[PDB]
DNA sequence: GGTTTTTGTCTGGCTTCACACTTGATTTGCATCACTGTGTAAGACAGGCCAG
């Protein structure tokens, strides 16, 4: 799932390179 | 069902090779040479059963 989540968020966060720990937490929380 | 494991996910900044291009003198790869001895089998041949 995590790849798809991050791919969707590529536009959600306009140009940010997101953290590993926090992105894990977010994909986890959904 | 809980309790245990495998195997993924997301980045980048890292380390470690391969490739890039040239020249010409080495080094390798590979097929070939000339050549007889040896096995195999295509011949020839004397031989002996038997009939006129």
């Amino acid at each position: 799932f995590v790849q798809t989540c991050r791919e969707e968020h590529k536009k959600k966060h306009p140009d940010a390179s997101v953290n590993f720990s926090e992105f894990s937490k977010k994909c986890s929380e959904r």
